[PDB]
């Protein structure tokens, strides 16, 4: 049993850092904000042993057969701001349109996360990120790539809401 998960969101705000830590289990201090590549890792996730296809978008202009793949018969989304950066979050909106036209339809497996809680300098607060996230009908969730807070729940969460979707 596999699930194909696509991590989109503005540049900076941790997309590889966050992958990385799922699938390396380590914090990644710098990777190439124009690399995109896809992951793979055996996971056990409430029991049931599943194998995770996570494509890292980075949001290039090259055409890339793997990336309209992973679009087109993804099966879930997480949809990254930084809680530092308002700019990130301001622009979620355009992530959560564009996946709606990929799958047309607007019951789209999505998980939002709020990565970098680490961080003091917070201008996204989580009452803001709730209400929208409601307003999507979708869960947030917060995370640090740097301290693996909420890691494994943000990508184990979309796992859960792609069962739900399956059925
Ligand atoms: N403090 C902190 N820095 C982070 C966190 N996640 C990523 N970073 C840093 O943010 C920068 C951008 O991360 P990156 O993973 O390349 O972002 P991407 O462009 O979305 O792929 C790098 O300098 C990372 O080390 C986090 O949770 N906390
Ligand atoms: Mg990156």
């Amino acid at each position: 049993t596999e699930y194909k998960l696509v991590v989109v969101g503005a540049d900076g705000v941790g997309k590889s850092a966050l992958t990385i830590q799922l699938i390396q289990n380590h914090f990644v201090d710098e990777y190439d904000p124009t690399i995109e590549d896809s992951y793979r890792k055996q996971v056990v996730i409430d029991g049931e042993t599943c194998l995770l296809d996570i494509l890292d978008t980075a949001g290039q202009q090259e055409y890339s057969a793997m990336r309209d793949q992973y679009m087109r018969t993804g099966e879930g989304f997480l949809c990254v701001f930084a809680i530092n950066n308002t700019k990130s979050f301001e622009d979620i909106h355009h992530y959560r349109e564009q996946i709606k036209r990929v799958k047309d339809s607007e019951d789209v497996p999505m998980v939002l996360v709020g990565n970098k809680c680490d961080l003091p300098s917070r201008t996204v607060d989580t009452k803001q990120a709730q209400d929208l996230a409601r307003s999507y009908g979708i869960p947030f969730i917060e995370t640090s790539a740097k301290t693996r807070q909420g890691v494994d729940d943000a990508f184990y969460t979309l796992v859960r809401e792609i069962r739900k979707h399956k059925e």
